[PDB]
C-alpha cells in the first residue's frame, strides 16, 4: 500500500518539475506527462485544476494569458526557491539514510 | 521548508532507521544524530507522536527487551510499504528525467 498524501505529493513534484521546464497550460502539461510517463499517469482535469488552485493560493505559481488563446501557468521566483530549498533539504535526507546503512 | 515536509523526513528517516533493525527511542536519537552529524537532533516526544501513529497504523508494533527498554520494530506492512514506496518514488525520478529529454 501507499498513503494518499504521498501520491499526491509525487504529482505536484512531477507538475512543478514540468513548469521548471518551462512555462505550460494544463493541456500541454498532461500531454507532456502523460508522455514522459510513456502513458501510466493520465492526470485528470478536475484534480489538476484543484491542485493549481492551491498552488496559486500559494504564490508557488502564477498565470497568464496568451495565444489560439490559452492561460498558461508560469513558476514563480518564490516557487523557484521553494523548489530549490526542497530538494537540497531531500538531498540531506538521502545522506542520513546511506551513513545510516554503516 | 514546509514544516510538512520536515514532518515527512522525519517519517523517512525513522523508518530507514528501524529498518536497520530494532531499536528504543534513546537508541534511534542517536543514530540520527550520528547519521546526519548532529544537524537533526530529534526530541523524545517528537518520536512518541509519530510512533503512536504508526503503531496506530500497523507500520511498526514495539516490545520490552533488556535493564528494561521498549523496542520498536518495523513490521512487514512497514517493509512492504517502504518497498512499494521506493519503487514508486523511483518511477518519478524516470518520468521527471524523461520531461528533460522532452
Ligand atoms: C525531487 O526531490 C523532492 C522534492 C520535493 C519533495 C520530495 C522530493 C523527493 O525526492 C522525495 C523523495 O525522493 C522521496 C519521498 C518524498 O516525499 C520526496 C519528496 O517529498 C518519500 C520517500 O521518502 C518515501 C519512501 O515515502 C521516498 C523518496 O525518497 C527516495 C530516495 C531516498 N534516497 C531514499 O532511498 C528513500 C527511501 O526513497
Amino acid at each position: 500500500e501507499i498513503p494518499k498524501e504521498m501520491l499526491r505529493a509525487q504529482t505536484n513534484v512531477i507538475l512543478l518539475n514540468v513548469l521548471k521546464q518551462g512555462d505550460n497550460y494544463v493541456y500541454g502539461i498532461i500531454k507532456q506527462v502523460k508522455e514522459a510517463s510513456n502513458g501510466e499517469m493520465e492526470l485528470n482535469e478536475a484534480t489538476l485544476y484543484t491542485i493549481f488552485k492551491r498552488l496559486e493560493k500559494d504564490g508557488i505559481i502564477s498565470s497568464y494569458w496568451g495565444d489560439g488563446r490559452r492561460k498558461y501557468y508560469r513558476l514563480t521566483e518564490i516557487g523557484h526557491e521553494n523548489m530549490r530549498l526542497a530538494f537540497e533539504s531531500w538531498s540531506r535526507v538521502d545522506k542520513i539514510i546511506e551513513n545510516l546503512e554503516a
